[PDB]
């Protein structure tokens, strides 16, 4: 019967890997999406030191920071933007106030709101908007980012990978989210698209079922969100 890959980044597989195990599913794990480091400059390390405020908006943004900052954190107020950030926060020695848990979330703390000409960092991955920075620089701070993590698609081996998955028998492939979706169409070779196109494959939104049939793909199950109770319900259980 079914032969399921699971894609979700490293660490993030163990309960659906779980409920397979229960139903005796046989299956393969193999994250197609990653957060790895980005670059970080001496100049901005240095620049560190006249920050007022840092504000991590991300767990990623305190275990990629680490490295950089270990026993040299800079003597500012932080901020943090969810439980789990906090929590790493804690771990490094550091009290932040947290988000009281959405990034804009900071926007309504007294204690950020007369910021004008204050120097404050926001340690995140690249890319993307910042919608909450945005309001700190219409306040009038001094705003930077320290981008200490990036999101990719691990190195892989991409025909030793596919290969494995074809041998062990895979059919069908869960993807949690659009990138997802793109890393795998992207790593599978040309000559293997009828092969990736002949799976099943089982999306998270409407969105990213219009987004893999653009694509050629022909056998796409919406599961309408990306956990897990939503995915095996797409898959019969």
């Amino acid at each position: 019967g079914m032969k399921l890959l699971l894609t979700r980044p490293e660490g993030k597989n163990a309960a659906m890997a779980s409920a397979l195990d229960a139903l005796a599913i046989p299956y393969l794990v193999e994250p197609l999406l990653s957060v790895e480091a980005a670059a970080v400059t001496q100049a901005q390390l240095d620049e560190l030191s006249r920050a007022d405020i840092l504000i991590f908006i991300s767990t990623s943004a305190v275990s990629f920071a680490t490295p950089w900052l270990k026993d040299q954190w800079p003597k500012a107020t932080y901020y943090a933007v969810g439980d789990a950030t906090a929590d790493a926060l804690a771990l490094q020695g550091i009290t932040a106030e947290r988000s009281p848990q959405a990034t804009e979330g900071l926007l309504t703390l007294p204690s950020l709101e007369q910021v004008s000409g204050k120097q404050i960092v926001i340690v995140r991955g690249k890319g993307g908007r910042e919608a909450m920075a945005d309001g700190l620089r219409l306040r009038g701070a001094n705003v930077s980012y320290l981008e200490v993590y990036q999101r990719a698609c691990p190195p892989l081996d991409a025909p030793a990978s596919v290969s494995r998955w074809q041998s062990f028998g895979i059919d069908t492939i869960v993807v949690t989210s659009g990138e997802v979706l793109e890393n795998l169409i992207n790593l599978v070779p040309k000559d293997s698209f009828a092969w990736l196109r002949d799976c099943h494959i089982i999306v998270p939104s409407a969105r990213v079922e219009t987004q893999a049939r653009k694509k050629g793909l022909r056998r796409v199950t919406n599961a309408g969100a990306a956990n897990q109770a939503a995915v095996l319900d797409a898959l019969g259980m």
